[PDB]
């Protein structure tokens, strides 16, 4: 570039190259003469032909060059596992693990981290031996949430970068398009080759007005999730534009586009401001926000670009809200919740409090949260509700803990998690409840779907902002209204809370802490990784087989799924996070929380043999070993949630060929072509009905497979009567190879010695 800036701290020697962006955007504006939206100008920049590319919103798969990929450890097992597979020397890219999500919340902070490096040094050490060999950097459990620390980092304005987590688009709050992938995509990336993306629709979301009072960030995307739903976002980008965007901070707008994972969308983004320019500076990358000053029209929309829809909100009239209990688009106002809960019949008393995570956990965050605290301490006052402070980074507690903020936590009665994601991803021991216990929680968390937090099917939890977790904490009931009601203080007075006053970031500098982060040596050749042969956290992949060139006749379908099928129904996580490295021990869990249609339960599907229900994964193993090829049915948006590749090589470890759903979740559609599995959709979702367990599936027309034409299914009832349906599939040609060759990574052995 003529500008010699760096990409971060970590990697001085790698540039920031606004310089190909622009020539890129040049070059695809004159082709297209319109007027390109943000996240156009940043897609469409990073194109790996931005000359022949073809593009079509919604339609063509554009192949993209990213930035960077960073991955968590939960995910990270097994993306490494296949980039070693591919025996590439080195990655690509630059690349981050970060280790957060083996850490259990039990007593706190020190005490669980220690605890989790003794019972996790096999992972761990796994981790950074390989890190340090394929030159990834890696920051050391106890650093902190991967979307922290990519926003302390290594998020800029005008990045596109991949991370193996659905939450990766937090990054959006420093204006570049972060998407999530499962770990086969960031292996492209690491080895080399371009990334292939559907062609984004744009959602605009215009702000107007002010916050103001109890009204935070979390608020906006809280209305905004219930006006659009889970299903709003599938298969666009929410690009966030207004007056409206300079009154919320860097670490506001980037709980917003963290947030829009739950409503499908395939990433969020606000435009460069002034606010992103203060944090970049106050992060030690005041030199990035120089850059970035000079090449500023192209990190703003264009002036009258056309947003596939538009949903307008205006910031002053917004009030706080609380979304909940079973999905995050129930949307209400926490003035009305105390009326619904008793009406609906959710526990009014709030068992547990639970503020931070990587969504709500900014200086400002645990400030305002703090803000509230000393008023409550100021009238002899304590959290009447279990209380838990997750901290995104180490250097959040570090500055939280000097500032004092920590110390106001803890003296209302909360306990200061490790910097991990705990009870988010509901790694957490619990105790204050039996289980099947009926029982509230309130979060400042993103998800809160079913089991999410506890695995209490019947735990009830909302999702708001850290001051009302921290408002209704002290409270001790859904009933609190904050911003109206009065609190019995401990001298017998009334008085009511007042709205919190606090700091964007700090006045002070910001402190890291020591020891968060291994460099990798461009030395050490001759690092060694190795898994134990008998290791049960972690195994050597082995290929998947090339496709035999027959179609797919006589199916079994093991499930026939009834509602919702989350990846989280697919592949749990809990107890089986130990296996993320471990394939067939990971196995042992496929679809166990998937509806039977059959006998509306979960884990007992009838063995089409044997003649005896019995657990999916049992039932799937004895249709592999004895020459049964199978098949799943799924209702709609399929594969939702949470990003895990665990959901696609699970199935095919097992015996599976084909998951035919009405429609899928992008990421897990994604992962079953990276698989060698075939995602198909009915031509018309009502041919759902016509399939009973009972039938068998030949799938027909693989011979002359080919983007645009429908496979035909013929589907073969008991009784000798046969029907047959279309199924449609968005595979390109590229895609079709990976079939053919057994699962992408087989195809790019390929494209080496076969
Ligand atoms: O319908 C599809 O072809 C896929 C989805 C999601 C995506 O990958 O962007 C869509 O285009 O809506
Ligand atoms: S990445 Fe963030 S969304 Fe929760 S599971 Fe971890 S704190």
């Amino acid at each position: 570039q003529r500008a010699k800036v760096a990409m971060s701290h970590f990697e001085p020697h790698e540039y920031i190259r606004y310089d190909l962006l622009e020539k890129n955007i040049d070059i695809v504006r004159k082709r297209l003469n319109r007027p390109l939206t943000l996240s156009e100008k940043i897609v469409y920049g990073h194109l790996d032909d931005p000359a022949n590319q073809e593009i079509e919103r919604g339609k063509t798969y554009l192949r993209l060059r990213p930035d960077r990929v960073a991955m968590q450890d939960a995910t990270a097992q097994m993306a490494m596992l296949q980039f070693i597979s591919s025996g590439l020397p080195k990655v690509a890219v630059p690349s981050t693990i970060h280790c957060d999500h083996l850490i259990e919340a039990q007593l706190g902070g020190e005490k669980d981290l220690r605890r989790a490096k003794d019972i996790n040094q096999e992972v761990y050490n796994f981790l950074a031996t390989a890190g340090a060999k394929y030159g990834v950097g890696f920051w050391r459990p106890g650093s902190g949430i991967i979307h922290q620390i990519i926003l302390e980092n290594y998020a800029y304005p005008g990045v596109l970068l991949i991370g193996t987590d659905s939450h990766t688009p937090n990054g959006g709050g420093l204006g570049g398009i972060c998407i999530g992938v499962g770990g086969a995509d960031a292996v492209d990336v690491m080895a080399g080759i371009p990334w292939e993306l559907k062609c984004p629709k744009v959602i605009g979301v215009k702000l107007t007005g002010s916050l103001s009072g109890w009204t935070s960030p979390k608020d906006v995307i809280l209305k905004v999730a219930g006006i659009l739903t889970v299903k709003g976002g599938t298969g666009a980008i929410v690009e966030y534009h207004g007056p409206g965007v300079d009154s919320i901070s860097c670490t506001g707008m980037a709980t917003i586009c963290n947030m829009g994972a739950e409503i499908g969308a395939t990433t969020s983004v606000f435009p460069y401001n002034h606010r992103m320019k203060k944090y970049l500076s106050k992060t030690g990358r005041a030199d990035i926000a120089n850059l970035a000053d000079e090449f500023k029209d192209h990190l703003v929309p264009d002036p009258g670009c056309h947003y596939d829809q538009v949903i307008e909100i205006n910031l002053s009239e917004l009030k706080p809200h609380i979304n909940g209990p079973f999905t995050p688009d129930l949307a209400h106002p926490v003035a009305e919740v105390g009326s619904v809960a008793e009406k609906e019949g959710w526990p009014l008393d709030i068992r547990v409090g639970l503020i931070g995570s990587c969504t709500n956990s900014s200086y400002e965050d645990m400030g305002r949260s703090a803000a509230v605290a000393k008023q409550a301490l100021a009238h002899g006052l304590k959290c009447k509700s279990q209380f838990t402070i997750t901290p995104g980074s180490e250097q959040i507690r570090a500055t939280i803990e000097r500032d004092g903020y920590a110390q106001v936590l803890r003296d209302v009665g909360g306990i200061v998690l490790a910097n991990a994601c705990g009870p988010c991803i509901g790694q957490w021991d619990r105790k204050d409840i039996k289980k099947g216990e009926k029982n509230t929680i309130v979060t400042s968390y993103n998800r809160n779907f079913t089991g999410r937090n506890d695995a209490n099917p019947e735990t009830h939890a909302f999702v708001t902002s850290p001051e009302i977790v921290t408002a209704l904490a002290i409270a001790g009931t859904l009933k609190f209204n904050p911003e109206t009601d009065f609190l019995t203080g401990k001298d017998g007075k009334k008085f009511k809370l007042e709205a919190p006053d606090a700091d964007e970031l700090p006045r002070a500098e910001f402190d890291p802490g020591q020891d968060t982060y291994q460099h990798p040596p461009k030395d050490s050749s001759g690092q060694r990784v190795d898994v134990s042969p008998t290791s049960q956290r972690l195994q050597l992949l082995e290929p998947f087989d090339k496709w035999d060139g027959k179609d797919l006749e006589d199916l079994q379908i093991l499930i026939k799924v009834k509602g919702k099928c989350t990846t989280d129904h697919i592949s749990a996580a809990g107890p089986w996070l130990k296996f993320r490295g471990h394939l067939d021990n990971i196995s042992n869990n496929l679809l166990i929380g998937a509806i039977n249609i059959e006998n509306r339960k979960a884990n007992s599907v009838r063995n089409a043999v044997t003649q005896e229900f019995g657990p999916v994964p049992d039932t799937a193993r004895y249709y592999k070993q004895h020459g049964i090829r199978w098949v799943v049915i799924g209702d709609e948006n399929y594969g939702e949630g949470s990003s895990r590749e665990h959901s696609a090589l699970e199935p095919r470890h097992l015996g599976g060929r084909a998951i035919i759903t009405k429609s899928f979740a992008r990421i897990h559609e994604t992962n079953l072509k990276k698989q060698g599995l075939l995602p198909l959709t009915f031509a018309d979702p009502a041919d759902y009905n016509k399939i009973h367990p009972v039938d068998k599936l030949t799938i027909q027309g693989l011979k002359d497979f080919a983007p645009g034409k429908p496979l035909k299914c013929i589907i073969k009832h008991p009784n000798g009567t046969q029907e047959t349906i279309l199924l449609n599939h968005t595979f390109n040609e590229t895609q079709i190879e990976w079939f053919r060759a057994g699962s992408a990574l087989n195809r790019m052995k390929e494209l080496q010695q076969k």
